[PDB]
């Protein structure tokens, strides 16, 4: 019987771009592990991605995954956009590069790399787990120690 893990993820900017943050649970047999970060400047969507990323990438074998967050960013992007984009090799229809392509590749590779089952939520109620994240993410996001070299600012 494989492992079965629950995640829990949430990130954030205390404005966008913004020092920003980003917090997931990741739930075992009644423990629960922390994760949380905060960068000098990045964005909401980035912030979105990492929660998932660290987490996924915590595990140290392969799991049954059930993975919760309330971002439509990230939703969209594994239900539509991720398998077009693998298809034109991340590029567009004009040509032009995807978005953060970089934590993009990233949490696909840890993605493969487990049995996930993805539950997208609406808001905070009847939703503790996630509420929880948003704090962790907004607390890492006041004192943010680490950097998001991923970002590129842009003129």
């Amino acid at each position: 019987m494989l492992k079965r893990v629950e995640i829990f993820t949430d990130g954030s900017c205390l404005g966008n771009p913004g020092p920003g943050g980003y917090g997931a649970i990741l739930r075992y047999r009644g423990r629960e592990k922390t994760f949380s970060a905060g960068y000098t400047r990045t964005t909401n969507n980035r912030m979105e991605l990492m929660a998932a990323i660290v987490a996924l990438e915590a595990l140290k074998e392969h799991c049954e995954v059930i993975l919760s967050t309330d971002s439509q960013y990230v939703r969209q992007g594994i239900t539509q956009w991720i398998h077009n984009w693998k298809k034109r090799g991340w590029k567009k229809a004009d040509k032009k590069p995807v978005k953060n392509v970089d934590l993009w590749k990233r949490l696909d590779a840890a993605l493969g790399r487990h049995k996930i089952k993805w539950e997208w939520v609406k808001g905070h109620a009847g939703h503790p787990e996630n509420e929880r994240c948003d704090e962790l993410a907004r607390a890492a996001a006041m004192k943010p120690k680490l950097e998001d070299t991923g970002y590129q600012v842009e003129v």
